[PDB]
């Protein structure tokens, strides 16, 4: 009796930034219009980004009030934390209320809380703040995952599976919330990686309810979490790095990350399915939620697994409509896949297919996979 | 077939700071010898600390090279992180190798890693760094617990229990490591909480191996992890607060923390043991590992549970010889208990008793308890 995803909810900040407008906005508000060299590079990145819009908490007024945020290397962690330590739990609350509504049970039935964010850190943590906001039982069993990065949307499902399967009757609320205000940096030719994050990173929160043994006529499973695997891709420690500094959360992104993912995807898929049935080819038989760290990562997975046109539609849709929101993104993709499956009259939440995978990719490079089964479309 | 603790190892930095000498050291190296008011307050706190010595990575030469560390409020996070992001995994490695030696199995048999620290934060994290240092399998399943605080020595056992019990054959390495360089602050009459941390906080690392179904005649259990509970004590959000800031990890401590623990201990103990048996427990029938956040917390547990003289000896011994090292401290206490039980010829690792508890206490206030059973000495 495996752990099941029983509900998914999502949320984003209200302010929409269309990619067509973002170069103009970024260069104007950061006083960098003279950097026509960097604007050329940024335009090219945005054109290739396959991201049409993003939701962001950060506003121009916040930058005007705190110009150190766009002054590369200037001290600004404290103002960023003052924002994110409040806004991350709040955005998580909105997603959680949506998941709880879908789930249909009283909040008092939640026994476990996993909160994940790479956007802030505080003691007590976001988990404690969310307990207050939602009125969760004060004795909920908590896991607070700080600063894991972009594999964690799969990792939190793995953790929830073990908690839900080993604790009879447990119901795990999983909340992943990101506010990228802490990662916003100004522009310098000595740190061009910032142009990539400025084009792709975005804000959002997901909430998932996980439990084994669904209650008939109340609970309705969407996916089953069958097996998981986490691995470090060889010789890729420089792939994604982020340091918590006086200047905020600074980050570095190697241009070789897509090549590392493509060079390892057959292997990490094969070793994951060794835990299930030994599948080693014919990857088009699965449905997929792939963390869209950037468009080239999605393209590498498609190419090296030999995926047919449209196999990664749900992944690409979320990248287009929301950008890379970090750990929550794969949950947005599962929600989109469930929604489109309803629209199309599919027999299951996984595009009509039985088996699928979630692929999270982040620092290490670390890849966490979760093999899922879909569920029949009901209620 | 519950999860069992199969090994415990510990480590500390090499520099010993005897409490008798610490006020002189602190006020000299931070250039505060003129603050006779603050010195008298600090002397009184140290006298009541029940801490005889502590091990610290921080040295006077580091303070001389980085005086922003002792200049209250000055930007210093970057230098602190540059130290702790290296030193936390290295100290954890030392403790882990000791645990792995006791366990007696190859490093390649470890399937899961939990790393816990409140002393630093980085991406990739300390778990990744420890994988490199030890040569763990690159596919170990990891949980990296950053900035939980002083309840986490119980929490990591709860997490290890679930991972070990839900994954056949799993062997979990758990490492908690603290280097308080990130929490060191200078002295100001506007923030007297620093005097308490300066008297009590200390450095150390623990490592525990956890697995269900130990191999007969190859692995030897020390304790069984039976059941766990985490709870927030009502109306105590101001008890322990720590913020990650440009000045380092700043913290505030309410003088009411001991009274909050005492006012809730019967309840949290009762509700924890309700998860195991419906009969009332005699608290003196248990062995105890209590997080010694300060001496008054230990006294409050003793008083409100009606514990007999000497029941908390192992807890008090660790506080005396090591100070409050954060999350690892309860593991040092279990190790001390096991060692003293060998010395005394007791029949079990838990002072000759069958049932016991680990009590972790930290921000929230949050208390996490883990009910243990002892094992035969063998
Ligand atoms: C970049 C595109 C779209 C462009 O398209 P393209 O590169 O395919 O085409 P082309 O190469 O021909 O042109 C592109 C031109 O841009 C330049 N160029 C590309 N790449 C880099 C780079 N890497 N450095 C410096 N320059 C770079 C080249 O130089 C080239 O110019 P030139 O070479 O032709 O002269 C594509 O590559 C792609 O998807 N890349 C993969 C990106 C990647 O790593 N995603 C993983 C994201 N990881 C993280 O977020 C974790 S980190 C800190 C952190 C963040 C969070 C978080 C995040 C979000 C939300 C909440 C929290 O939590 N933690
Ligand atoms: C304090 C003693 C020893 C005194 O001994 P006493 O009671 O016998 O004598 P008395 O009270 O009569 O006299 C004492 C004099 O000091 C003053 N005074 C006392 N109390 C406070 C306070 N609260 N504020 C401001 N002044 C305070 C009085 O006013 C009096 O002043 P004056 O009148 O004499 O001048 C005793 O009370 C006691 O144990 N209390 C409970 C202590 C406690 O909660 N520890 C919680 C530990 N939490 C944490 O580590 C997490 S936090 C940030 C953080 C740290 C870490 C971490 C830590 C270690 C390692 C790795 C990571 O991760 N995160």
């Amino acid at each position: 009796q495996h752990a099941k995803i029983l509900a998914i909810g999502t949320a984003n900040p209200p302010n929409v930034y269309h990619q067509k407008d973002y170069p103009d906005f970024l260069f104007r508000v950061t006083k960098n219009e003279h950097r026509t060299d960097l604007r050329e590079k940024f335009d090219r990145i945005c054109e290739k980004s396959r991201t049409k819009k993003r939701y962001l908490h950060l506003t121009e007024e916040m930058l005007k009030a705190n110009p150190n945020i766009y002054t590369y290397g200037a001290p600004s962690l404290d103002v960023r934390q003052d924002i994110c330590n409040i806004e991350v739990p709040k955005l998580g609350q909105e997603a959680a209320l949506k998941a709880i509504k879908e789930w249909g049970q009283p909040i008092s039935r939640i026994t476990h809380l996993i909160f994940c964010t790479a956007s802030c850190v505080d003691m007590p943590g976001c988990d404690f703040q969310l307990i207050k906001l939602l009125g969760l039982d004060p004795s909920v069993t908590r896991t607070m995952i700080y600063e894991a990065g972009c594999y964690a949307g799969a990792t939190v499902l793995r953790m929830a599976k073990d908690f839900a399967e080993n604790n009879k009757g447990a119901r795990v609320l999983v909340v992943c919330a990101e506010i990228t205000t802490v990662f916003f940096h100004g522009l310098t030719d000595t740190h061009l990686d910032i142009l990539v994050g400025q084009a792709l990173f975005a804000d959002g929160a997901s909430a998932v309810i996980v439990g084994a043994n669904p209650e008939p006529e109340i609970e309705r499973p969407l996916f089953e979490i069958v097996a998981c695997r986490q691995t470090i891709l060889p010789n890729s420690e420089h792939g994604v790095v982020a340091n918590i500094r006086e200047m905020g959360f600074n980050y570095y992104l190697s241009g070789d990350v897509p090549k590392f993912v493509g060079g390892n995807v057959v292997d990490f898929m094969t070793k994951t399915f060794e835990k299930v049935d030994g599948k080693k080819k014919d990857w088009n038989s699965l449905f997929f939620s792939v963390h869209p760290g950037g468009p080239a990562i999605v393209d590498q997975v498609e190419e090296k697994l030999g995926l047919k046109e449209g196999k990664l539609r749900a992944t690409r849709h979320v990248l287009s409509e929301y950008g890379n929101m970090g750990a929550p993104t794969v949950h947005f993709i599962l929600d989109e896949m469930r929604n489109k499956s309803i629209e199309e009259g599919k027999t299951t939440t996984g595009e009509g297919l039985e088996w699928g995978v979630v692929i999270g990719i982040g620092p290490g490079l670390t890849v966490e996979t979760a093999v899922l089964r879909s569920e029949s479309i009901r209620c």
